[PDB]
């Protein structure tokens, strides 16, 4: 549930200028998860991250790691990046080319004072982590480009420190070494059960990696859940158009007090318990906002969740993507545009009339004033 | 079947010094058509497109449009574009800033003495198949980037030659507004009956927009079919692992006398007509290769296709890619490893063992020697 918080930020603001970069954040980290922070470009995540490592002054608001208090720009109290027991590590940096893969991995210790007995074991025990222990006396020229990224994290996370910090690690990496990275870093993070925040703005690496993922956009934090919390239960819509692609569909919608969502060319059946709760908050008759994923419209043709009348519409095909493992159908029935997903077995040409089915187990209802989700 | 060919290549080869571009190409463009070249960069399909349009002239081949030949070095036979009546389109340069739509469009007819009656006739009758009559007299800064592709895509097909060229149009454009142009582009061709010759690297613009498509690797066509044929019926290993993603998976296996495929960890029943074909080629006790996409091996807790000590195999995961719609499972036995596609709603965790089923249906098989497909 929610017991001391490992780091937790309160009222937090940043100011460049007239430019706001993070606005009246709050959030708490628990210990020992990986917590990612994710963003499109220019939302705070990076700003944030710096603030939490000490590196940036909050310009308001109050920094807590351990309910130790190390930032309140009021009161005086900025806790420089050491004393606050946080690393910020796996920077964008090139692997030393002259020194060998055990020198890499301890560098980081030798520089902090460790005795050479203990970096010698810590040193040992990350090389067998990682699958490194045989290229110890190799030089970054003789390993392969997935040796030296491991050599690289093994770099990164020697240290012990109460939390890791990392600011899109894998940028720019091989597609298919990069998919073995991100499960060889969370792998490591749960083996030595360290709290680690990461910036990414990749919603895939996302959802891979992280055990909550706290979503930010413009210098405000919109949402903070599981992987499947945030694709499945948006809080609002923007978090429900940023997760998830092809992008979810968001159409226009009045409330019947008939149990009905009229989109005007035609009318789906809401579930019972759906339209229960939109009575208890006194919807009916109102335009809201409502949303479904391309995954959740299918070809009548494939499908046997079809209630006539009730969740079956018939549309124009107007325009078909073929990714090889499926179809992506976007749809036309008057001046209503969604999409959907079919099967790749589906004989679908453009212009064709066709019957989709809404699976209303999986739809979204937003106010269209607030754009915040009722469910 | 095959009638006369609109376009014909026989023996083709281009060489640039010591570097072979294009080496022996044989290829049919239909009439009317839409025929895609896929290949990754420098494969050769610009210098093949070059070639057909007259701009480059082959080191060696004949080249035919229509049953008359246009070019064939060692005959001294170079016609020049105009005369192949076929056009280069689509480049890659901005509307003309200080001309209307009208005129961007009338543009390439007027340098080309079209009298100013028939311009505005064609003028306005493209105008009216991409929606832009009443944009006729703005100026290319007054309209949305989509409207302004439009308008490139009518300065592109006003012309009306035997043959459009086209090399990768679409190149770095606005991924939502690439969706539409594909199937806009692709709408007219249909519209106007035109062969259509369009490079691309591209594998989903391939796929979408092609009638067929003709795949090619260093200079050299690897198979010329339509979307469902390179994507199911790849001729050998380069075209199965170059088209659809994740990657095809592929193993080495042994066919037993038994009518099974031995991978040494575990075996996998063939179906009677697979085994068939192959005792019928002698491969009976010889290492092949074998490939079965991701999306064809199933978890088996989401199936209903599975068959005992046949089709099932017992693995470990290694790695979990949650890309929101599905997972991407990396399983591993023994020193085996293959992918498969998971359901998003499979609670499969890292580390955990589990039965996949590969489904037998949609394997491919090819010689470990020459890496031809035997199916």
């Amino acid at each position: 549930m929610i017991g001391m918080a490992e780091v937790k930020l309160i009222n937090i603001w940043k100011r460049f200028g007239d430019v706001t970069a993070v606005k009246d954040l709050s959030l708490e980290i628990k210990d020992g998860e990986f917590l990612v922070l994710l963003g499109p470009s220019g939302c705070g995540k990076t700003t944030t991250l710096r603030m939490i490592a000490g590196l940036e002054e909050p310009t308001r608001g109050q920094i807590y790691i351990e309910d130790n208090l190390v930032a309140d720009p009021e009161k005086g109290v900025f806790v420089p990046p050491k004393e606050r027991d946080v690393a910020m590590v796996f920077q964008s940096y090139a692997l030393y080319p002259h020194m060998t893969v055990y020198d890499n991995i301890a560098f980081p210790l030798k520089l902090r004072k460790v005795p050479k007995q203990e970096i010698d074991k810590r040193v040992r025990e990350v090389a067998e982590m990682l699958g490194l222990t045989e290229l110890l006396n190799r030089k970054p020229r003789e390993l392969s480009g997935g040796q030296r990224q491991r050599v690289a994290l093994g770099r990164a996370i020697i240290r012990r420190p109460k939390v890791f910090l990392m600011d899109e690690p894998l940028s720019n990496l091989d597609a298919k070494l990069r998919v073995k990275m991100r499960a060889e870093l969370k792998k490591l993070q749960r083996q030595l059960g360290v709290t680690t925040i990461y910036v990414t703005h990749d919603q895939v690496e996302a959802m891979t990696m992280g055990d909550r993922i706290a979503v930010m956009n413009k210098g405000e934090l919109q949402q903070v859940g599981t992987p499947d919390e945030v694709y499945y239960k948006p809080v609002n819509t923007f978090v429900a158009g940023f997760i998830g692609s092809p992008p979810m569909n968001f159409l226009d919608a009045t409330i019947t007090d008939d149990g009905f969502l009229d989109f005007g060319e035609f009318k789906l059946k809401l579930l019972q318990d759906q339209f229960e709760v939109l009575e208890e908050e006194n919807m009916v008759g109102k335009e809201v906002i409502f949303g479904i994923r391309p995954e959740d419209v299918h070809d009548a043709s494939f499908t046997h969740i079809d209630v006539p009348e009730e969740n079956t519409v018939k549309a124009t095909v107007d325009i078909i993507e073929n990714l090889g493992g499926e179809k992506i159908v976007h749809l036309r029935r008057g001046n209503i545009s969604f999409t959907a997903k079919f099967p790749k077995e589906s004989k679908v040409r453009e212009g064709d009339e066709v019957s989709v089915v809404f699976d209303m187990k999986k739809i979204h209802i937003f106010r269209k004033d607030t754009e915040k989700a009722i469910f």
